[PDB]
């Protein structure tokens, strides 16, 4: 029995006492608030909010029975009794609390047909309602076609009521989505802190702006994350990694970035973690390595991972500094691992964080561009651990968290004019703030693995994380590659947000030690993906303005039919593309339920419309199906090695032209792919289209804006290529200026305007400059 005895309005929180103790309430936006029950008790912080602190003005009315608690758009109603609080957006009811607050548990009502996505890492199918599973980050090595427990949980769900509620606990604990109690979900941790947050929105994208706007949003990463990684587990010696280096220059495959996994710090999986130093045996002269790979334009990415073995160089010295987890005796914490005996890192104190950040800054001054954490689950975790501000179990769901905020400070300190990249395997909400870029973990080399990774990229990127990605190929285990998987799976690669094959090295992972017929697949994808550069890092740009992922689900396509909300093989890459994967062996056609409208093929230039049924494409080997939305503008540039060398001096931009669409806008967010202050301090060349299309005319308005950013182009030599252009138009107007269109000829002349009629493709080349621009073409 709870009852409302007592409220106060202090620094624009509202704290309720009941019979049971006090809750308070604080509005962290006009759409998002935080209920911390026990609110007079001490205990963890908010881990979720980028700003735990703040409280924005509200409005408080009280009756005889309710108090209203209001920010602009969410209010909370507050029954007094019995006590319970429920949530609304306007006048609709989006969560109402059942028994709310009683060790730690929270208890909702959810509404009949409520779909509930959310959970973070699990593949039970994109609804998670009438599943049961534990908030635990753990390993799922070699998992296939499903998963209740992996690396990367998250304590949050999205509703398609279109809120979005966190339980902002780091504990071990449990989500009951309606499977115990059909109409009930039910939150549980062990300890911890008795918290949640509801974000509320209008849409679904406006949801995700709300959510990251108070969870935080993610910094720009530097635009070589985008590029081409070569990885395996692992690279056994400076001589191969070098070879690797090389076979990507010899094969003319784009590269980016070299990986290297744990053997730079030993010749064995077991026994060397901790070293978190050369080992000189196999890596002779890492600093001419790296120095000869940025001469190429090739960073160098390093594991490290939270455990230091006893068997470890650096053992002592750990112990010595204080940098472990304790036992409640208050020595050095020490247990069994896959890898070997040793302790964990604290990264919650002050002495473990130094220790741990010193050492990451040492290396990082030897020439080591970016970070990679594994095993931050953390992987194995006694009970008894003690952290400074709680035991195993009451941290367990922020260590990774914590670890990415330390290494994001850190590099932030060392290197103020660069873009960290730290890709890990585990955190919580808003560890996207820290530039957590995660990937899906021990993936099984099975068709079932590549079959999972939309849905897990989805569940991931709706709830804070827009770079979450594969090992492309898969990892685990098998005994012979599987050489149409393995295509499959880098096909897609392409259309999701990090390309990074990597696998256990008893079967290549790296796109560059594959067959003729592979490579010859392989090549010019990997390619697509750089010349799409101003296609990927505009989505990237808006990911960091807004929260909106890059790979989205097919349900925004159509906010009111709820039934979309299961699909998990089809998706948007950008705005513009819907990608299809795919993923068993021999499938001859698929059949891509394109919202209505009119879709072009890719590849083909096939032009579609449908009003509502889906479309059947024949697959082919050398591709898997992507259609484009009429109205797009695809943008690119010319191919490089590595981004280093991007240039946009040179633009071809292809607008797909229908009359069903009478106007459309693109855009392309240009800056110096590396200042992680372009944003803030308006160091960009945003360039926007509008096209204008109507019986008579199509009308393009270029235009660009931003203060430019060093070496940035004052004048772009552009080819616009127009599809599915009118057979009709005579002239172009270009800002008032008169040119004929060519009607022949134009793969085979320096032509200013051409249609070519065999293609359905009109041509316009001209020069793009600083000040507005106006093509007219005209019948
Ligand atoms: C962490 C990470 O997820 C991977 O991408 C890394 O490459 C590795 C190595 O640093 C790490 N996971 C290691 C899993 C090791 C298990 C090896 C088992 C051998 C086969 N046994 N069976 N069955």
């Amino acid at each position: 029995a709870v009852f409302y005895k007592e409220h106060k309005l202090r620094n624009d929180g509202l704290v309720i006492t009941t019979n049971q103790g006090n809750i308070r309430l604080q509005f962290k936006s006009e759409a998002a608030i935080e209920v911390l029950y026990r609110a007079d008790s001490k205990q963890l912080p908010s881990f979720a909010l980028a700003q735990p602190e703040s409280a924005i003005k509200a409005q408080l009315t009280e009756t005889e029975n309710h108090l209203q608690f209001s920010g602009g758009t969410l209010t909370a109603r507050i029954q007094k009794r019995p006590f319970a609080i429920s949530y609304y957006r306007d006048s609709e009811l989006l969560l109402a609390e059942e028994s709310g607050f009683q060790k730690i548990n929270f208890r909702f009502y959810l509404s009949p047909g409520e779909k509930i996505l959310g959970g973070g890492q699990r593949i039970l199918g994109m609804d998670r309602r009438g599943q049961r599973f534990p908030l635990y980050n753990r390993a799922h090595y070699g998992y296939s076609d499903h998963s209740g427990q992996m690396y990367f949980g998250l304590p949050a769900i999205m509703s398609s009521k279109q809120y979005i509620l966190v339980f902002d606990n780091s504990a071990s604990g449990a989500m009951d989505i309606g499977k115990t109690e059909s109409d009930i979900l039910q939150l549980e941790a062990k300890s911890g802190r008795s918290a949640y947050i509801l974000v509320a929105g209008n849409s679904y994208p406006s949801l995700i702006e709300n959510f990251t706007q108070v969870t935080g949003r993610q910094p720009l990463p530097p635009r070589w994350a985008l590029g081409s990684f070569a990885s395996r587990f692992g690279y056994r010696s400076e001589a191969e990694t070098r070879a690797t280096v090389q076979k990507y220059k010899t094969e003319d495959f784009p590269l980016d970035t070299i990986v290297l996994d744990l053997y730079w710090f030993g010749k064995d999986i077991k026994g060397h973690m901790g070293n978190l130093d050369w080992d000189k045996e196999n890596f002779p002269t890492p600093l001419d390595m790296m120095a000869d790979f940025k001469q190429q334009g090739v960073k160098t990415v390093l594991i490290t991972e939270p455990f230091v073995l006893t068997s470890s160089k650096r053992w002592d010295d750990a112990v010595k500094a204080k940098a472990l987890a304790k036992d409640p005796q208050g020595q050095p914490k020490a247990f069994e691992l896959y890898f070997g005996n040793g302790g964990i890192i604290d990264v919650f104190s002050k002495e473990g964080s130094r220790w741990f950040s010193s050492i990451y800054k040492d290396l990082s001054k030897q020439g080591v561009a970016g970070w990679w954490g594994d095993l931050g689950e953390p992987e194995m975790h006694p009970e008894d651990t003690q952290h400074a501000i709680g035991d195993a179990d009451t941290v367990h769901n922020a260590y990774g968290h914590r670890w990415a905020e330390m290494l994001y400070q850190q590099q932030l300190d060392q290197f103020p004019e660069l873009r960290p990249f730290i890709m890990m395997r585990a955190g919580f909400v808003g560890s996207q703030r820290y530039g957590m870029i995660p990937w899906t973990g021990d993936v099984s080399r099975t068709w079932g693995g590549l079959a999972s990774q939309v849905e897990l990229a989805l569940q991931m990127s709706l709830l804070g994380f827009g770079y979450i990605h594969s090992d492309l190929g898969g990892f685990a285990d098998g005994e012979t590659l599987d050489k149409e998987m393995y295509i499959r799976w880098l096909q897609y690669g392409v259309f999701q947000p990090v390309y990074r094959p990597h696998g256990q090295d008893h079967i290549p992972s790296e796109p560059v030690f594959q067959d003729e017929e592979t490579k010859a697949i392989l090549r010019p994808l990997v390619k697509l993906r750089y010349r799409m550069l101003p296609y990927i890092y505009t989505a990237a740009y808006q990911n960091t303005l807004t929260g909106m992922p890059l790979m989205r689900p097919l349900f925004f396509s159509d906010e009111k039919n709820p039934a979309l909300i299961d699909n998990k093989t089809s998706y948007f890459w950008g705005d513009s593309l819907l990608v299809t994967p795919i993923t068993q062996a021999g499938v001859e056609s698929v059949s891509i339920p394109a919202p209505k409208g009119v879709w072009f093929d890719f590849w083909k230039d096939t032009r579609y419309q449908t009003d509502g049924a889906p479309l059947t494409l024949p697959t082919d080997l050398h591709t898997i199906p992507v259609l484009v939305k009429a109205g797009a503008f695809m943008p690119y540039v010319p191919a490089v090695s590595t981004t280093e060398d991007y240039r946009s001096d040179s633009l071809e931009i292809h607008y797909y032209a229908d009359a069903s669409v009478p106007l459309a806008q693109g855009e392309i967010f240009e800056d110096d792919g590396k200042d992680p202050n372009s944003i803030k301090r308006n160091q960009f060349d945003l360039l926007t289209l509008q096209a204008t299309h109507t019986d008579n005319q199509l009308h393009f308005q270029l235009a660009r804006t931003g203060k430019g950013y060093r070496g940035m182009p004052e004048r772009r030599a552009t080819t616009l290529v127009i599809h599915n252009a009118s057979d009709q138009y005579q002239h172009l107007d270009i800002n008032g200026k008169t040119i004929a269109i060519a009607q022949a000829d134009c793969a085979s002349t320096p032509a200013l305007a051409c249609y070519d009629q065999e293609r359905r493709q009109l041509q316009l080349v001209f020069t793009w400059g600083r000040e507005a621009l106006n093509l007219r073409l005209h019948k």
